C-alpha cells in the first residue's frame, strides 16, 4: 500500500476478493454508475456512503442510505475507521486496512 492511503477488501458480496485503494480525498460507494466504488446490488443504495481522508485519519460516512452502512455491524452515521474493521454496504462485507503515515 502507497503512504498515506488505505485499502478496502471485498470479503463476502458476488465480487469477494475484489480490493478499492482509497488514495483521495473523497471516495464514493454505492449502486450509481459514477460511484468509485461500485456495489453492484439491489441492497445498495445510489449514493450508499462515502469514505474520507481527514487528515491521515479515513472516516465512513453514510450519506443517506436506505438500509444503513454498518462498521463491525452496527449503523453509523459517520465512523473513523480502524484496520480490520468490518463494513458492510448491502449485501457486501469488506475489511479496512490502513496503509503507511
Amino acid at each position: 500500500l502507497p503512504a498515506g492511503s488505505a485499502l478496502l477488501v471485498v470479503k463476502r458480496g458476488p465480487n469477494a476478493g475484489a480490493r478499492f485503494l482509497l488514495d483521495q480525498p473523497t471516495t464514493t460507494a454505492g449502486r450509481h454508475p459514477e460511484s468509485d466504488i461500485f456495489l453492484d446490488d439491489v441492497t445498495v443504495s445510489r449514493r450508499h456512503a462515502e469514505f474520507r481522508i481527514n487528515e491521515g485519519e479515513f472516516e465512513v460516512v453514510d450519506v443517506g442510505s436506505l438500509n444503513g452502512t454498518y462498521v463491525n455491524r452496527e449503523p453509523r452515521n459517520a465512523q473513523v475507521m480502524q484496520t480490520g474493521d468490518e463494513i458492510q454496504i448491502g449485501k457486501f462485507r469488506l475489511v479496512f486496512l490502513a496503509g503507511p503515515a
